[PDB]
């Protein structure tokens, strides 16, 4: 209902305020072969934590478009989801976007430093 959803949805930000932070706290990528085998490795771990939370998130999205959908909410309700999922979604994909460029990088610079 409304709130176990208001609840998902708390839960999944506390998560992701914290997965923004950790990854904006990396450090650049090194010059040298061993701290970016050490950086790969880290942002692989990373990915794959990201990877298992994308579950928690499409299921707040469901849940809000259900109860959007269904119309039983409150016109201030519906107000106040539809920016949640609007703002939620927002940094999903731009943790996403920036996460996945990280990867080619530390990727691209393995390759680069191993050949
Ligand atoms: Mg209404």
């Amino acid at each position: 209902d409304l709130d176990s959803y208001q609840i998902a949805l708390e839960e999944v930000l506390t998560w992701l305020l914290s997965a923004e932070d950790t990854f904006q706290e990396q450090d650049d990528i090194s010059d040298d072969v061993e701290d970016v085998k050490e950086q790969f490795a880290t942002h692989e771990t990373f990915m794959m934590e990201l990877s298992a939370h994308q579950s928690s998130v499409g299921s707040v999205l469901q849940a809000g478009n259900q109860l959007m959908t269904q119309g039983t909410l409150s016109d201030e309700e519906e107000f106040e989801i539809q920016e949640q999922m609007t703002l939620l979604n927002a940094r999903w994909e731009a943790l996403r976007v920036e996460s996945m460029e990280r990867q080619s990088r530390l990727h691209d610079a393995l390759m680069e430093l191993q050949k």
